[PDB]
């Protein structure tokens, strides 16, 4: 069937009710548009896990702590829909912010996930993760999916949503999808477009340094402090300006303990105009 | 044929089965120690769906006073026996360790800031965050078509309505009028906290509220004077009033020329019990 494109809440409601009454398993892929091949692998994964796949395109003002950053977020609906139809999305839901938050942002009911919202990336971004957990909860309530796909690329987001889902009683399988990489290993991001030609040839070093760190851990290394210092050194020597680096429990993002079963390595570093990031799971 | 379920996986099994059977589901959230008011919620729910799910959970997240949580009555077998006669289809009665397996310090929460910090929310800081969090969780677990709440907790109902509108829940929210003892006292599990002597004083709250409502029926509109008098009368008979309010029944804001219906919102301590009541007042003439 032709892909449906819905902008209003009443028309969305009609359709979701129909699918729920028909017994269709529903997958949800939340996005903010400006889609690339990474997003398309989310849709591909969703397709294997459900009867119908809903993809949202919504630049969420509640998660932008600088309100002007909304003004500058790329809007490319036609291009996004071209891609989505080709990957078999059944419904694209692309609402106006006025329809999602008609009572404004300050007095909008919100969902907050303690600790995961305020550590690491949340520490310098008060209110960002509240906006994420709120919109995702709302979309879950609107669309009633059995499965929802998120990129591992945005790892703290993924961990946050997993916690929310466990805590709030959602019967939803949260699927983390690995990042698409270039043949040279560079993780796919809209950010990559901001690199110069010379910078694009340095960029693959972030994953290589990460994977060197992960290999040491696979054998048994656990002096987290030293591992990270090394990696910041190497980032500098090959032309990045490192940001802070971390190795944390994959579920809580807290420092590893003897009960932690999985770690996540969290890399971030500047290359000219772009702050690039990557991550890697380590079985402990 | 009423079912009792305690665990979250068993609840989901049953909710899935009913949806496969094409059933519409009504939800009635409670904290147990059920009375006739609760039975009237169940009766109303049965007229609005095929199956009625009643929850019984003393929710620690909404008790801002540890002594109040400690003393809240627990009478599950009695509760269940009453519900079987009113034809509830399922009682869901979870343990706190399953609802909040790691406790409350890191538990994800839902806040409705439009209503959580004013009026009763000002008198009970932290309380409404507990309510919206558990009700959201129950909605997510059950996915009812309709959910029924008592108008005795008037601001709670407004708060849940706001949460549903804000959060995109496809759930019809129904309010059911307060059921009272023959002597006028609003039924409440909290009434059990009263001594025998206090129980004979307790009807005065309704009487004072109704006397205020009568003055407003006659055209009185000086709210602070009306409330000062009600507070004086409560003190006289042995209550300690908490903050009293008269607001627009729809918005809970101060009355304006456009208001058509007021709500009197009463709260008062009698011994160890903190009792509430309310009354709608038609302002039209
Ligand atoms: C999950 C998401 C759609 C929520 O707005 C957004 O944070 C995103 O695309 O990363
Ligand atoms: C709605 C309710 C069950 C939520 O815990 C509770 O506040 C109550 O019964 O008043
Ligand atoms: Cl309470």
């Amino acid at each position: 069937n032709a892909m449906l494109i819905i902008e209003t809440l009443p028309l969305l409601r009609q359709q979701i009710r129909r699918w729920r009454q028909e017994g269709k398993r529903i997958a949800l892929v939340p996005t903010m548009g400006n889609l690339h091949e990474g997003h398309m692998t989310l849709v591909d994964e969703a397709k294997t896990r459900a009867d119908v796949v809903v993809v949202t395109i919504f630049v969420n003002p509640l998660q932008f702590e600088r309100p002007d950053d909304l003004a500058h977020y790329p809007r490319t609906l036609q291009e996004d829909c071209e891609k989505l139809t080709r990957h078999g999305a059944d419904l694209v839901f692309a609402p106006a912010a006025a329809d999602i938050y008609p009572a404004g942002l300050e007095k909008q009911t919100y969902v907050d996930v303690p600790a995961l919202s305020t550590i690491l990336e949340g520490a310098s971004r008060p209110g960002h993760f509240r906006g994420v957990s709120t919109i995702v909860s709302k979309l879950f309530n609107l669309i009633q999916p059995d499965v929802a796909c998120f990129g591992e690329k945005d790892y703290q987001q993924l961990a946050l949503i997993r916690k929310m889902v466990a805590d709030m009683g959602y019967d939803i399988n949260i699927v983390g999808v690995p990042t698409v990489r270039a043949k040279d290993g560079l993780a796919l991001s809209s950010r990559n477009g901001y690199l110069t030609e010379e910078e694009r040839q340095i960029a693959p070093q972030l994953s290589k340094i990460m994977w060197a760190l992960a290999e040491k851990m696979a054998l048994g290394e656990r002096q987290i402090d030293a591992l990270l210092e090394e990696a910041a050194a190497q980032l500098l020597r090959v032309g990045f300006t490192p940001d802070e680096l971390f190795i944390r429990d994959a579920e809580t993002l807290q420092p590893l303990t003897v009960d932690s079963q999985q770690a996540v390595i969290l890399m971030a570093a500047w290359l000219g105009k772009a702050r690039l990031i990557d991550n890697q799971l380590v079985d402990l």
